[PDB]
């Protein structure tokens, strides 16, 4: 009897495009961008600041570039949330409590909130009871920490929580804590889970 849902961000909701990102980075002067990915892991845990991140990018980049240029290229990894997934979220809150559990960074998070979640009258606030972000939490999937940490703050029973995330390891760890999981494939429309 599932009462709650935990949803990942990437692939599951927002389409990703590594090639594009790589290319945009190269265009702005980062030659070995693809070997490079450090600060990414730190950023993800919010152990540094967007400021220091850009500096790190510049620093290993060997050139001075605009923060906008950098945010631009970094955000090009994100494509879009097909709007039918947004409908699905809203429809789902009718029968469940719905949380986001996402490994991400402030720069990305602000892009998705401005550019991807806004739909009709709705805003990121409208889809989730609460969003748990790695870089705010300071811990990241698949640390067991983060899963236990989420249920306690949320005050939800793990036995009654369904976790949807396209990373196997993340799912296996969540299962250990008693959570049920589905691992969607790239591009998968996982709406079939509720037919
Ligand atoms: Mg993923």
């Amino acid at each position: 009897g599932i009462k709650n849902l935990l949803i990942a961000l990437g692939g599951v909701l927002i389409n990703l495009d590594r090639e594009r990102c790589i290319e945009n980075f190269k265009k702005i002067g980062f030659q070995n961008i693809e070997e490079k990915f450090g600060i990414f892991l730190q950023q993800e845990k919010g152990l540094i600041t967007p400021a220091e991140f850009r500096d790190g990018i510049r620093e290993m980049m060997g050139k001075m570039v605009s923060d906008k240029q950098i945010d631009a290229a970094w955000n090009s990894f994100l494509v879009d949330i097909p709007t039918y997934k947004l409908d699905l979220l809203l429809k789902l809150r009718e029968k469940y409590v719905v949380y986001l559990l996402s490994n991400t960074n402030d720069i990305h998070w602000k892009w998705v909130c401005k550019n991807a979640f806004p739909y009709r009258t709705f805003k990121v606030e409208d889809y989730f009871e609460k969003t748990y972000l790695s870089y705010e939490m300071k811990m990241a999937k698949p640390e067991p920490e983060i899963f236990k940490a989420v249920t306690e703050d949320a005050g939800i029973d793990p036995k009654e929580t369904f976790f949807i995330d396209d990373s196997e390891i993340n799912c296996k760890v969540a299962q250990e804590l008693g959570i049920s999981t589905y691992t969607p494939k790239a591009g998968e429309d996982w709406s079939h889970l509720f037919r």
